């Protein structure tokens, strides 16, 4: 029960939950206990592409990513090909190093890994680099299947970053996007507050067809999270 | 001031050092002090001033010493009148972290027996004074002596054990510490003390209490309708 909850459609397994949100797309959701505060949750992604899998986010800790890996053993049972994770905070890369010793192949901003030592985080292997326009650069981010890997400026942090996933419905904000009933933007110590607004439209603009908007601390929303998002950080200008 | 936790600053409310304040009613205020945690952020906590005649009345304490000094001194600033006495409303940091700083100013300080109880095991300050209850919730009368407008309900074990809460008598608001969640709310909080069987019920006894409140003050949101009230009956039913 975490103080920053579970409902039908979810699974326990160990301390996490999972919840399937579409045939081949899962969030994986993970809870860091603050001492005195309570308990704060985390959402990522893991998607099942031509006979692997890929993971958006690790969780909060090494052990929670570990138990991230043998619930896709157990329920889909297909190689994990690689991760993307999404800004250097421990929320989305406290695991780095149970990907590492798993032989799964990491990606992030490489801005990310420039930031991740200072951040107390492992960086990942690789780095991804951006257009002008916010798209990867595509030699950087090889054999992606359906990710589509899309940087929408800085907001949240300088490097934060957000995945679409073709064929389906999903496109996930992470802690960039807050939900349409947000009181707030959640920690704003790292964050651009001139540029929010414009990364979070943009966000919008580059996963149009998205219906379904997932985020990295509250329930799967509807595109309604992107306009509040946005709405919240025009008040910060 | 943008927490990560808590209301954030709109029209109205006025910046004093580390802290906000808000003006409710004529005679009522609300004081948000923020902690930091590092690399999570601020998380706000709102206690209420009540200016009674010619003394002020406060409900709970800022988080620290430091931040509880300041709400004393924008009482001196903004009323210039003399605090009375302070009703702390649970023994977490959030509510009882600055009693030293009451009793550096010669504050008389009530709180919960329970709450005097279990302060010192959570390396806090107890209050210098005890309130007890009937076994319907109201304070017995004789242990809050000139307490004016604030009338203190405990309203059963919920967010903790010790919780108490607070009426204005005079005015449409009660107090709801850390008991009521808004409206809105994702979630009852930190659950680690609280009682999950009772919490409901305990929720549902304050809206009772107090039947005729239209604004209800919490301490990690702004002040909101009864909604907060039924809203947090209804994720605690889910509880049990
Ligand atoms: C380096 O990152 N350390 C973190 C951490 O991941 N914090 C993140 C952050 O502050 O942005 C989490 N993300 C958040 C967000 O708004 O995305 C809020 C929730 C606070 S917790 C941390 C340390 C202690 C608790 O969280
Ligand atoms: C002795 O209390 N120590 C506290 C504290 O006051 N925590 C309180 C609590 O956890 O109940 C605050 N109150 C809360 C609540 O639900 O009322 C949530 C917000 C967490 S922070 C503390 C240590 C670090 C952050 O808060
Ligand atoms: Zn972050
Ligand atoms: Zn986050
Ligand atoms: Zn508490
Ligand atoms: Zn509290």
């Amino acid at each position: 029960r975490p103080t920053i909850q579970m409902e039908t459609g979810d699974q326990r397994f160990g301390d996490l939950v999972f919840r399937q949100l579409a045939p081949n797309v899962w969030q994986h959701t993970s809870y860091l206990d603050m001492p005195g505060f309570g308990a704060v949750a985390s959402n990522g992604l893991i998607v099942r592409d031509g006979g692997r899998v890929l993971v958006v986010d690790t969780a909060w800790t090494d052990d929670q990513t570990a138990q991230i890996l043998n619930w896709i053993k157990q329920e889909i049972n297909l190689p994990v090909a690689l991760a993307v994770v999404t800004h250097a905070h421990q929320d989305k890369m406290g695991g780095m190093d149970a990907l590492h010793a798993a032989g799964i192949a990491t990606y992030a901003n490489a801005l990310s890994n420039q930031l991740a030592p200072q951040e107390g985080m492992v960086a990942a292997q690789h780095s991804l680099t951006f257009a002008a326009n916010g798209w990867v650069e595509p030699a950087t981010a090889p054999n992606f299947g359906p990710l589509k890997v899309f940087y929408p400026g800085p907001g949240h942090t300088s490097d934060n970053i957000t995945v679409g996933i073709d064929g389906t419905d999903i496109a996930f904000g992470g802690c960039l996007i807050k939900d349409s009933k947000a009181k707030s933007l959640g920690n704003l110590g790292d964050a651009d507050t001139e540029h929010y607004a414009a990364s979070a439209r943009a966000f919008g603009a580059a996963f149009p067809k998205a219906s379904m908007i997932v985020m990295s601390h509250s329930a799967p929303d509807s595109r309604a999270a992107i306009t509040h998002t946005a709405r919240m950080a025009d008040k910060l200008r």
